């Protein structure tokens, strides 16, 4: 839909503070903060696939809207995730260990804007079509 495509990271705010909230260690934050991932989003039937490629780590999730699924995150957290479409915005919650983080993916102008929230910290990442 508006989300399908290959999307390259062009800007990032507060990603270090977000990773710290996730409990990511210094050495790994350093590497994570300077990688420039590509995100490839596809849809076939009920199933949406989000594949992220970077020099540090790759990840891929496949999901149906509204259906909880198990996911291993790029920092190797084992989480329960649920993604829904809410007024044009893909809203994901990840839950693990009594904790949770929310990730909103939205389409704005020519951008894919991703806002991640954990506790008081809000990180905003912007991707553009590659
Ligand atoms: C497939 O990994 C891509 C990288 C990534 N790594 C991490 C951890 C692993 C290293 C420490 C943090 C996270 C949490 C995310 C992320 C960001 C926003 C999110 F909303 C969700 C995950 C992403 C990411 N994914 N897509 N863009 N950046 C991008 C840069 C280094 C690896």
């Amino acid at each position: 839909d508006a989300f399908v495509g290959t999307w390259k990271l062009v800007s990032s705010e507060n990603f270090d503070d977000y990773m710290k909230e996730l409990g990511v260690g210094f050495a790994t934050r350093k590497m994570g903060g300077m990688a420039k991932p590509n995100c490839i989003i596809s849809v076939n039937g009920d199933v949406i696939t989000i594949k992220t490629e970077s020099t540090l780590k790759n990840t891929e999730i496949s999901f149906i809207l509204g259906q909880e699924f198990d996911e291993v995150t790029a920092d190797d957290r084992k989480v329960k995730s649920t993604i829904t479409l809410d007024g044009g915005v893909l809203v994901q919650v990840q839950k693990w260990d009594g904790k949770s983080t929310t990730i909103k993916r939205k389409r704005e102008d020519d951008k894919l804007v991703v806002e991640c929230v954990m506790k008081g910290v809000t990180c905003t990442r912007v991707y553009e079509r590659a």
